[PDB]
């Protein structure tokens, strides 16, 4: 066991990686932007350490503050939680360079599979299933680039290899568009992400997002802890999960779950990770790995009884894997409905002071925020403010629960997708189940 | 199914009337004194009714304005949660006069039970063993009565038949204190309860406090739903109830539970209910009943799988029970500890404003709450201000998990248990288990 951690992040994960820190006797350092003093999270930890002003440039992204609040506490970990520096490679070199673990994948794997680019390549070397393209990056060749479009069949996606958070993708449906849209596609990577490589994807009209979950020592062991399915999306973010994919069969279960811990091994992956797939007419199709915990994190957990995070902090210490692939079970049913505090005109957190908040209860009911009545949003991090997970025995049980759920569910101050939430729950198609990644966008007419 | 009911109450209890309402699709009424129009449970309510200014006399034991806010809105039903009017027989009876279903049991049970002489007498009846005592009221012949002392051997206590919440008990140690300890319980019951009626039992110096819930449909069907031991008390009240009881067989549910099923049918008991008894040297000892739902409802629900609320309002609209004895199963364990808000030196509600508060997650963590961060504690009513209720796969889970939620809840501005509950979490003794009534007592020089 670590004695000590940093967790460098904010928020619902900052939450329940302190949490697990608490159940395993972890003491715990908060690092907090100064906006941030006062969040639930930095009360609640043994130490707590201002790493720099509001701006996350300054703060939860300033590489040697972080490492710096590390050897004032003498922690031994540092906990990315997800998004920030969780992904980035020269932070996790930075962490284990100045002696302190990382928990997470070798900074050579997130180097790997953080060029999306090259992370495909990976796979397909590994066995794995990935989507048919332009397989390296796009050039200025126009004749290889329609000839690419041909040979996989439009309509095609231009997709940024330093992409991330649904940014830095662009459809095209024929070849006069082609040009163009690589060309802004480049300048929205290179104005984002800082990287204008770009490949080519086939685009897939009737997917499920469908993604597997591993736990990998590093050490030879590696097991998938079944599926989620996230196909509820709009602007190519995630506003719904559950676990277990609905109609998904023990056999396609297994049959990519066994070649995501294969491809574990041949990469030598440590810690926790995501595989993302479109699933497609009965075929799996990889997109890209999540070097990290992911935010819907509990439905996963809620419906295998494997807490990930306790486990992350276990292969961090030098355990191996606490847990045999036969000993993973799939029980009930767990859904997830992110609450999210966004402008929705420009795509940015919306700030606001929360001027009524309850949160709801009743068994099989779960909510993880940072907010109470009377928090100011900052405009300054994303636009999540909470999230809310149901178990049900069986899928129409946990939807039923999440609806009742989200109606006893109380934020007034500021905008919400509450109510687009409860539309969701009450949809129909959604609660016959398996609609595709399309499904939401056109829905809501966007 | 009711089509509509009103919730004579307020707090958690209305919290939780209010979610099996809505499971169950049943409109709901929140009556409100002026003081909780923005409570909780008035905001999710369909409908509210103000039905008095702030003090209980005025407002929630006002009786005329209670059934006048179910005319109004044209309820079907009423449900007097627990505390308050619920074991009021006078508002059982005038609730079903005017045409109301009462969600609870006859008016005439109420009476029979309500009297706690009157209760010991048709329990022995029964079957159901009941404390050595005077088995009938005391008069002022101090002969007889230091008789019925030697008969059922000092330690004595003088009880008030009228008695509720913990008050009107004197402890009697020998002849020499008899006649004045029975002189000052009836002048102490007269100003609390309008009765100065008393009885004597036997002061048992090693109990614990075992009860069993119980469900009637009225119709002829009663089941037990194992126990619960609430044994930490201070001044005759609950501090942490706990479900099942430590260390009770199969053999001793079984036996105490079949004669609390046969009591109720012999009553013609209808809906929940609960049978306290003392339990000492393998004995059990009724002491009263509660002829109501109970506060620690929750930790039995936990255990056994069993909605207790949802289940008043099938026995109130007139369904057969849904469940039989053998149905009924035992697994895991809970533990609740009751957050108060209470003045040390005067056992009164402590009024004064949330300035910060932050309320525990996690599996298996449960919180029920009528407060928030800026919250004013009104000192109208009771000290409770939540219910924190953890389960585990066993009773070492359970207890590990409340300290672990008990560390995480914050409220601060107002004067609360939270460090006791810690504490008593962190005993020895009670996490052993199977500590007797007068544990805690002790434990903090009482
Ligand atoms: N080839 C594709 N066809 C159709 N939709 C896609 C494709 N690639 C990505 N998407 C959509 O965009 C979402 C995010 O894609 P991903 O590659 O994981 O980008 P990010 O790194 O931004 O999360 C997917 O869940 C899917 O809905
Ligand atoms: N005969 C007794 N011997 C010892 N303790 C008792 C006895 N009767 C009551 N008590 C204590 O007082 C508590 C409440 O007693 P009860 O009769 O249920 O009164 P109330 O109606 O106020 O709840 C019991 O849980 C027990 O701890
Ligand atoms: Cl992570
Ligand atoms: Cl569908
Ligand atoms: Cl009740
Ligand atoms: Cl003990
Ligand atoms: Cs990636
Ligand atoms: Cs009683
Ligand atoms: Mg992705
Ligand atoms: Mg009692
Ligand atoms: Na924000
Ligand atoms: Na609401
Ligand atoms: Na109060
Ligand atoms: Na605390």
């Amino acid at each position: 066991m670590l004695d000590k951690i940093v967790i460098a992040n904010r928020g619902e994960i900052a939450l329940e990686i302190l949490r697990a820190c608490k159940e395993l006797g972890i003491k715990t350092v908060a690092v907090h932007s100064s906006a941030d003093r006062d969040l639930k999270h930095v009360l609640l930890a043994d130490e707590t350490v201002c790493i720099g002003p509001a701006p996350s440039v300054k703060s939860y992204l300033n590489i040697p503050a972080i490492i710096s609040a590390a050897e004032i506490t003498g922690a031994v970990a540092i906990h990315p939680g997800y998004g920030f520096l969780s992904e980035n490679a020269n932070f996790a070199e930075q962490v284990e360079r100045s002696g302190f673990i990382f928990i997470g994948p070798k900074a050579e794997t997130i180097r790997l599979m953080g060029d999306k680019v090259s992370a495909i390549a990976a796979m397909k070397k590994a066995g794995v299933p990935c989507v048919p393209g332009s397989d390296g990056p796009l050039g200025d060749d126009m004749d290889k680039n329609r000839a690419i479009a041909k040979r996989i069949g439009y309509p095609v996606i231009i997709k940024a290899s330093g992409g991330g958070g649904g940014r830095g993708m662009r459809v095209v449906r024929g070849d006069a568009e082609l040009a163009q849209s690589i060309s802004m596609t480049r300048a929205e990577a290179k104005a984002a992400f800082s990287n204008d490589m770009v490949y080519m994807e086939k685009y897939l009209e009737n997917p499920r997002h469908v993604e597997i979950q591993v736990l990998a020592d590093g050490q030879g062991n590696a097991i998938y802890l079944a599926e989620r399915d996230c196909s509820m999306q709009r602007r190519h973010q995630k506003v719904v999960e559950e676990a277990p994919a609905p109609g998904i069969t023990p056999e396609l279960r297994r049959y990519i779950g066994e070649r995501c811990a294969k491809a574990c091994v041949d990469i030598g992956y440590r810690g926790a990770g995501t595989f993302e797939f479109l699933f497609e007419n009965g075929e799996f199709y990889f997109i890209e790995m999540n070097t990290r915990i992911q935010v819907e994190h509990p439905v996963t957990e809620m419906i295998t009884g494997v807490d990930l995070i306790k486990e992350q902090l276990r292969i961090a210490a030098g355990q191996p894997l606490s847990i045999k692939q036969e000993e993973v079970h799939v029980r009930g049913h767990a859904v997830e409905c992110r609450i999210n505090a966004e402008d929705p005109n420009t795509f940015l957190p919306s700030p606001g002071k929360i001027t009524r908040f309850h949160a709801p209860g009743g068994f099989g009911v779960r909510w993880e925020s940072h907010i109470y009545a009377g928090y100011t949003v900052p405009p300054y991090y994303d636009s999540m403010i909470g999230k809310l997970i149901c178990y049900g025995e069986n899928r129409d049980v946990a939807i039923a629960r999440m609806k009742n759920a989200l109606q006893e569910l109380i934020i007034d101050g500021i905008k919400t997708n509450v109510d687009l939430q409860i539309r969701i729950m009450n949809d129909e198609n959604f609660q016959h189940g398996g609609t595709n990644i399309h499904y939401l966008e056109k829905k809501l007419g966007l």
